[PDB]
């Protein structure tokens, strides 16, 4: 009973205060404003992203016992297709 709600890039970037913010993860939006105070133990959560090539080290371990990735119960919607390079030309993609 849920529908993916796409959010423009201006709305995902406008949220840059310090706590209430979201994070992209392979074409997707993660409203993790509560994740900051939901699992106190992993620092890479909403932190590992200084490079800017691909969010792969967003989370490894530190949940229950062998959780693959908590990234799933904190998503709000997906990324608008108007920004996804797949309409006129590829440019970034090849």
């Amino acid at each position: 009973d849920k529908d993916v709600k796409y959010y423009t890039l201006e709305e995902i970037q406008k949220h840059k205060d310090s706590k209430s913010t979201w994070v992209i993860l392979h074409h997707k939006v993660y409203d993790l404003t509560k994740f900051l105070e939901e699992h106190p133990g992993g620092e890479e959560v909403l932190r590992e992203q200084a490079g800017g090539d691909a969010t792969e080290n967003f989370e490894d371990v530190g949940h229950s016992t062998d959780a693959r990735e908590l990234s799933k119960t904190y998503i709000i919607g997906e990324l608008h297709p108007d920004d996804r390079s797949k309409i006129a030309k590829p440019s970034e993609t090849l």
